[PDB]
């Protein structure tokens, strides 16, 4: 689902990704081989966010950034990769964390499942781990692909 009442003005910003669960070995394992910073939230041009990933790939820091597009219900939105994906936030409690759930909706990448978990800190909570934990196990998610990413301390600015 999405989070009823999604508010976007309260969702931008400073996230850290937390824990990431994905059903392609080939994406878990890029994933691995980086330690995340931060992320930024922001509105795009077109009505939708531009999430902006900064992190570590070889003692180097690295930024890229992903348009959402709007979907047409709030808090859902569309990211197409230069397959298309939905992108959901499921929820959030905005001061805290934020669950998200991708999948493709066009193209070979139908295949492809991930949940996110963002939290506002970056240091790991329990209780947001078991959240995310959760709401992992209900997707259908195995544990062994749940898994909480290293983090930097680096690229912070
Ligand atoms: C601009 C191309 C996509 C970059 C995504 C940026 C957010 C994640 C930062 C780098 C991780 C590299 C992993 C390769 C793409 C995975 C995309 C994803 O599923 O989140
Ligand atoms: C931010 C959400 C959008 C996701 C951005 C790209 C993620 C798709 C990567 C696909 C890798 C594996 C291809 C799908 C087949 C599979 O599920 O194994």
């Amino acid at each position: 689902s999405v989070q009823p009442n999604f508010q976007q003005d309260k969702f931008l910003g400073r996230w850290f990704s937390a824990g990431l669960a994905s059903n392609s070995s080939w994406l878990r394992e890029k994933k691995a081989a980086l330690s995340m910073a931060k992320s930024v939230v922001a509105p795009a041009t077109d009505g939708g966010l531009n999430l902006t990933s900064t992190f570590l790939r070889k003692n180097q820091c690295e930024t890229r950034t992903m348009l959402l597009q709007p979907a047409g219900s709030l808090g859902s939105y569309s990211y197409r990769s230069p397959s298309t994906y939905s992108v959901s936030v499921v929820e959030t409690d905005y001061d805290q964390y934020a669950l998200l759930y991708s999948q493709g909706s066009k193209g070979p990448g139908e295949d492809f499942r991930m949940a996110t978990l963002y939290s506002r800190t970056q240091t790991p909570r329990a209780e947001l781990k078991e959240k995310f934990t959760a709401f992992c196990k209900a997707q259908g998610f195995t544990e062994d692909t749940i898994v909480f990413l290293p983090q930097t301390d680096k690229c912070m600015t």
